[PDB]
C-alpha cells in the first residue's frame, strides 16, 4: 500500500522536529515507516553543491529536481512499494515556493519539469509549518514571498495542506499533525 | 550580435578536434572567438554528478540542463553580446540526441525543460560529425545505445536541415575543417 506525507516551510520553522515526531508517533502503532528529506535523499552532491555556491535559478531548480528524480525513484517509491509510510521533509512544494515564489521562475514550466522527474508522485498529506520569517530558527523580502508563496499554494490545494501555527509549543503542534492523520489510518 | 556555432555526433566523431581547429581558423582571421564545451561550460561540477552510478535517464539529462542553463546565462549569451563567434563542443541537441533517442525520453518534455534552460537560443549552424557508432566504442553506452543515438542525430539533422551541416566523421581532420569553413564564409563577414 504505502502512505506518502509531506512537510514543508521555511527552514527553522519545525519541519525536521514534526518529521521525527510523526515518525515516532507512528512507529508506537506499529506502522513502519520513513524518514526522508530534499535536498539530499536522491543525490547527497546536489545538497553539498548548492551549500557552497549560488546559480541562476534555472540552474538551481534543475539540480533541486535531478536530486528529485532519483529520490523518488532510489528512495520513496520503493518506500511506499514496502507498505511503509513514507514521510519527506521538504518535497516539489519547496522548489514551487523558493525557485518560483521566491526567485520568480514561472509556476506552469516547474510543474512541467517536475511532471517526469516526480513520474507525478503527489502526497497524500502535505503539513505546512507557517511563520513569519523573524520567528524562524536573499534578504528578508525574499523569505517573506517564500512564505506567502506557500500559503497561496495550500490555499489552491486545501485537500491536500495542513496549514499549522509553528509558532505554537512543539507538543501541540504534534498532536495536531496526529488528528489530521488519523482518518487514514490503519 | 555575434554568432553562435556548434559541434554534435558521437564520442570519438572528431568534434574536440575540428571545434578547436575553428577557433583557432576563425581567430587567425582576427575575429574574436569564445570557445566553450557541455556538460562543464556552466558548472564544471556537474562532471562529478553526471558519474553517478544507476542514474535516472530523467535525472541525467535534469543535470545536463543545470549546466546547460547556467552555461547560457554566464558565457554564450554575455560573449555573443559583446560580438564574439562563440563555439560551443555539444550543447543541446547532445541531450535530445543522447537523453531522447538513446535513452528514450520523450522529446516533447526534453524540449519544454530546454525552453527556460537556453531561453530559446539555438544556434546558427550545427557541424555534425556523423560517426559510425562501432567507432564510439555515464552507463550503459554499448553498442544498442550508440546505434539509436547516432540515427537520432540523424534525424535531428533531416528536421532542421538547415541549421545542421553533417559531415563524414571517417574523413581526414583537414577535408572537414575545409568543409567547416566553406559553410561558414557566408557568414563571416
Ligand atoms: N578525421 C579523423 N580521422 C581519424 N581520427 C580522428 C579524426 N578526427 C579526430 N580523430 C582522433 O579521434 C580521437 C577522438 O577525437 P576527439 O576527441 O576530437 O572526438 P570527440 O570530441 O567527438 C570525443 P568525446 O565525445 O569522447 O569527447 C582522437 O584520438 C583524435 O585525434
Ligand atoms: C528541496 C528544496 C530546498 N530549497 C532550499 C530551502 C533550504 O533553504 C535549502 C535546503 O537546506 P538544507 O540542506 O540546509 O536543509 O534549500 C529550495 O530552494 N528548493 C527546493 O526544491
Ligand atoms: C552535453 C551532453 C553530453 N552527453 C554525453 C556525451 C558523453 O558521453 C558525455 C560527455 O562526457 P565528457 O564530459 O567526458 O565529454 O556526456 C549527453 O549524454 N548529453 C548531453 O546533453
Ligand atoms: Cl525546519
Ligand atoms: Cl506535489
Ligand atoms: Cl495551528
Ligand atoms: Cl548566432
Ligand atoms: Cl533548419
Ligand atoms: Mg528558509
Ligand atoms: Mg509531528
Ligand atoms: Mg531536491
Ligand atoms: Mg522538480
Ligand atoms: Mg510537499
Ligand atoms: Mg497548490
Ligand atoms: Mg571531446
Ligand atoms: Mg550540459
Ligand atoms: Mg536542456
Ligand atoms: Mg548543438
Ligand atoms: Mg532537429
Amino acid at each position: 500500500p504505502g502512505l506518502f506525507l509531506t512537510l514543508e516551510g521555511l527552514d527553522g520553522s519545525g519541519k525536521t522536529t514534526q518529521a521525527r515526531r510523526l515518525a515516532a508517533f507512528l512507529e508506537a502503532q506499529g506502522r513502519p515507516v520513513l524518514l526522508t528529506r530534499e535536498p539530499g535523499g536522491g543525490l547527497p552532491e546536489v545538497r553539498s553543491l548548492l551549500l557552497t555556491q549560488e546559480l541562476s535559478p534555472e540552474a538551481e531548480y534543475l539540480l533541486f529536481s535531478a536530486d528529485r528524480a532519483e529520490h523518488v525513484r532510489k528512495v520513496i517509491l520503493p518506500g511506499l512499494a514496502a507498505g511503509k509510510v513514507v514521510i519527506s521533509d521538504r518535497y516539489l512544494d519547496s522548489s514551487l515556493a523558493y525557485q518560483g515564489y521566491g526567485r520568480g521562475l514561472p509556476l506552469p514550466w516547474l510543474r512541467e519539469v517536475a511532471r517526469e522527474a516526480t513520474r507525478g508522485l503527489k502526497p497524500r498529506l502535505t503539513f505546512l509549518l507557517d511563520l513569519p520569517p523573524e520567528a524562524a530558527l536573499l534578504g528578508l523580502e525574499f523569505f517573506r514571498r517564500v512564505r506567502e508563496g506557500y500559503l497561496a499554494l495550500a490555499r489552491a490545494e486545501p485537500g491536500r495542506f495542513v496549514v499549522l501555527d509553528a509558532t505554537l509549543p512543539e507538543e501541540e503542534i504534534a498532536r495536531a499533525i496526529q488528528a489530521h492523520l488519523r482518518p487514514l489510518l490503519p
